[PDB]
């Protein structure tokens, strides 16, 4: 399993101590993302970042880690988006999308 | 499957958290490669670095990693040149280049 | 493909990022070599190292990679008396030596 | 080929290098085994282990790899031990032992 | 050769680095068993394991690799019952028991 | 000897270490099955597969090899289909079922 993203997560509802841990301002969903190799966590940030409106949070590529800020519309078409990028084009085996 | 390059990725116009990311002076797109051998990102990273005008941004000779920061079209002929070398030098199964 | 040397290939003219990234003296060639079974790192290092002139940089007997600093012709000898002996006595199947 | 000793293989004079790789009192031979199936170099584990004065390396069952410290007469006796009880009594197909 | 068992061995006097190899609690011999098809180590591992008191180590259904722990007799009776089955019932052409 | 089955093993009441092996609920039998050619795995996958209750565990189209778990009734029923459809339909010559 050499191109593989194992998490493309989006939380609807966090709460102050998810917020306060990223600094965020307490508005919108927040999308996690883990893939392999690490270093494709700077493209799956690129495709998060288009939108715009979305706030990247972090962005790892020693560990592998995205996570970024927005209305839950957003966050989940940025991570439909990279889920769909990085299966057809860069030809990673990709997770279902996940909600809590 | 021994000796392949299954990322040779360019990033035409990355976004400021990508840019602060890497410590590029936020000017010009980001080649990004991924190859096994790991120890092979040395030879890769040489190749990338004869443009000169293209600038080295990490070398991991653990996981297999190079990125470099430059204008659009020297990145371009980094990426093809190091493709085109390690098919017909190195004798390794390389994955088309790709745009985002 | 039990015993095979997939690489032996010496880098003439390495830059600043190259040499940063193994912590050499950025003055001579740098010879790369990968082999399996992986163990066997450790006795192409053995016939590198012989040259004494030559600076073993990192020996990983998981992956089986081996990588040695020092004068062009220095490195060209070792990589050739690598290819040499385990073709001859050790019975590996050797790729012919390559330059960059 | 089900059964194979691929490498039986002798250090006579390692270097710095290859004993701070391993992990060694920098004193004495050392002894390298490869076979298949990768399972059995916990027999040749224990037959190398037998002379005592032999210090075991490493043992990866995986790979079936068995490398061992000591001196040069005691390693040479190991690796003979296991050739022969190899070919005798389990029917493997081994290699001449080598030096270098 | 389509039903093999090539190995049906019982190391009786173990070593540290072959306990510390395998993660056993040092008391006792270690049951060795190579066959193909690869997929039989299940059913070898069942037949091993009807002893109880011998401790299944790893079950490799990709090599066809077993290996479990426990008193001598216990180690001895596993392997000869898994011989005896595989012959008579599976019909399979086995190896004679070994010991180390 | 082309188009044989050479296995077609249920394996009653498996252990923790053959279930833990697969990943498997640890309830119910194990249906083992070996065929040549390898390809047909997939075929005989699938007539197992058509009892739905029970669930395909791993199917290898190089090696020639499926399993799968369920009530020991299931399984059996599986087996039998499959000997039953390759030996009258597909032309294959099949070994008998074999309980452990």
């Amino acid at each position: 399993p050499g191109k593989q993203i194992t998490l493309a997560h989006v939380i609807a509802a966090p709460i102050e101590a998810v917020y306060e841990c990223l600094g965020v301002d307490h508005e919108g969903a927040i999308g996690v993302v883990s893939l392999t190799p690490n270093e494709t966590a700077i493209i799956a940030a690129d495709i998060a970042g288009d939108a715009a409106n979305i706030d990247i949070c972090f962005v790892d590529r020693f560990t592998g880690s995205v996570m970024f800020s927005g209305d839950i519309q957003s966050v989940e078409t940025s991570l439909e988006d990279i889920l769909e990028y990085f299966k057809n084009s860069l030809g990673f085996s990709t997770v279902p999308l996940t909600k809590s």
